[PDB]
């Protein structure tokens, strides 16, 4: 087995990480660090520093805290000689991810920047179908009510919190995996409530290296049903990914998919990378979000209920 | 020797690029493309596509247009099989630069993202002195007046980072370790889309703090200074990289020859079959736009 610690036991750690870890036989959950939470059955620490000081035989760490603290935790873990798995986004900046990757590679440790939506069941079938087809246009719609999905959450509205790009980067992680050629931003518009530092809605217009337009709309003002869809117009008809990757239709006919197992897949891949002594750090989804903040127009909107 | 074309004949093409080229025999200036200017003594085209179609013995091209149009020109030149030299910054977005870099590497072609400030005379001596020494802190002071031009105030125009990135290209060159942004503040006037002033709080991979202030407002000081405090005293760079003090003792520097040095390195890159694409100064600015708190001030 491989000994594993989990840091920051909040929403996603309880809903997805811990169940996935238990079912993965290659990992033995050994310790957990969290300031306000405890995981029964394992040793518990209030912060990562104390966990790392006491858990010297521990092999790997998985971080599920907000991204603003991701660099410090990941650096501390790699400095102690642990393999590191990162929730998305892999960092608050691009420089800190490059620094962590160089650090991991010099120590021969595994760094894994995860993108859970890439493991949605529709992603690989869509990728295989699109590899050898003339793509004409790409449309992305990613809208959901923030108050139903992140109630009371505050770090999403602070610098480094991405705002609507926090789930929006899930769509971009899928888009950059299913399209055969790289993206480049042409324009962006970020809509920012006057009481927060991150956008609540955004519009991205990119093109692949052959000029295929890629239009994307993100919004956190929405009704109670999500719209998480990606539509790829092809000379053979439209490929339509919906429900965040759990539903796929090709040329108007539905495609049967295996059940959604995003986080088991992630942890199976984390284990494989450790065994191979390899890293997996793809920053292209965050690089595009950075280009949107760097190049995009910023428009103000009325305040949000925080 | 290497046949060369120049695209975008503006003032600094006239003032810096062409004199630098005419003074190094390693290059043969063969053609120039530009819509509103012609260069005596060589063939002239109004755009790069016409130049690339006509000049088929051409080896390389140096691009001097603004970065917003440079990406399409750089792509076309690389598909044509030409070595490419870029003015700074190497792109409007980091995605643009990554695409060019993969395209140049795919064709075995030389791609050179230049930072003319890195060729200032103080830069290499400062870097050689700091490589071995225990650095404690770094401060960057950049202040000037903007009223003594509209693309700078528009989405992707960078604002005060348009000149400010030159200081960042020297900082990232002389320091022995990479920088991570920990905090940034961008002060944007309410009638524009880019910062007039900004501060960057960074740390290197050893925790050394690196602070950088940029300001374009009216004020008492016209300032460009980089101060690196070490266990052996303060290394100080002033006058845009033309002046160097080590431990309070001034250091004698040669004359400014930024663009001759750039073109000499381009030729050496082509001879070695190498490229030189350092995007870290732009990656830092993008991190500031991504991670920085934004603050409003009165209209410009
Ligand atoms: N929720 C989702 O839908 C979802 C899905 C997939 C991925 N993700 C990603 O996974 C990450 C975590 O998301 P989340 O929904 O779980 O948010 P969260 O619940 O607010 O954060 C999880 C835990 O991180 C700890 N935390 C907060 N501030 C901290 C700080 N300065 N230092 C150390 N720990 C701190 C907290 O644990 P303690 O107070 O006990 O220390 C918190 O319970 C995010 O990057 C998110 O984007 C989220
Ligand atoms: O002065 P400068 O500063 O040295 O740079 C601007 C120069 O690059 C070229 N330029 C500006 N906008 C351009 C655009 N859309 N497309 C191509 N070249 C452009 C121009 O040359 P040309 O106007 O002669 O093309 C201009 O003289
Ligand atoms: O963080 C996002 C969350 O906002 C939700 O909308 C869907 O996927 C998660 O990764």
């Amino acid at each position: 087995q491989v000994s594993l610690g989990v840091v920051g036991i909040g929403k996603i750690a309880r809903d997805q990480h811990l169940p996935a870890i238990d079912a993965e036989p290659g990992f033995k959950l050994t310790a957990c660090a969290s300031r306000h939470a405890e995981v029964t059955g394992v040793r518990n620490y209030r912060d990562l520093r104390a966990l790392l000081a006491a858990e010297r035989e521990l092999d790997a760490v998985s971080l599920c805290a907000p991204p603003q603290v991701r660099y410090a935790q990941a650096r501390a873990a790699l400095e102690a000689g642990k393999h590191v798995m990162l929730e998305k986004p892999p960092g608050a900046t691009l420089g800190e991810v490059a620094v962590l990757e160089a650090l991991a590679r010099e120590r021969g440790l595994t760094l894994f920047a995860t993108w859970h939506s890439r493991c949605a069941s529709a992603v690989e079938p869509a990728r295989e179908w699109l590899a050898t087809r003339a793509i004409r246009a790409v449309q992305v719609r990613w809208k959901a009510d923030v108050r139903r999905w992140h109630p009371g959450q505050q770090w999403i509205w602070e610098p480094g919190g991405l705002g609507v790009f926090d789930p929006g980067i899930n769509a971009l992680s899928i888009v950059t995996r299913i399209l055969p050629r790289e993206l480049v931003l042409r324009e962006a518009t970020l809509i920012v409530p006057s009481d927060v530092q991150t956008p609540i809605a955004a519009e991205l217009d990119c093109a692949d290296t052959d000029g295929v337009p890629v239009r994307a709309e993100f919004d956190w003002r929405h009704g109670p049903v999500e719209q998480w869809e990606i539509a790829v117009d092809t000379a053979d008809g439209v490929l339509a990914i919906s429900r965040g990757g759990a539903q796929l239709s090709i040329a108007g006919e539905p495609v049967e998919l295996g059940p959604e197992r995003e986080y088991p897949a992630l942890y199976a891949h984390f284990h494989a990378l450790i065994a191979r002594g390899e890293s997996d750090v793809d920053v292209r989804p965050l690089r595009l979000v950075a280009d949107a903040f760097l190049f995009g127009r910023r428009v103000q909107t009325d305040a949000f209920g925080r």
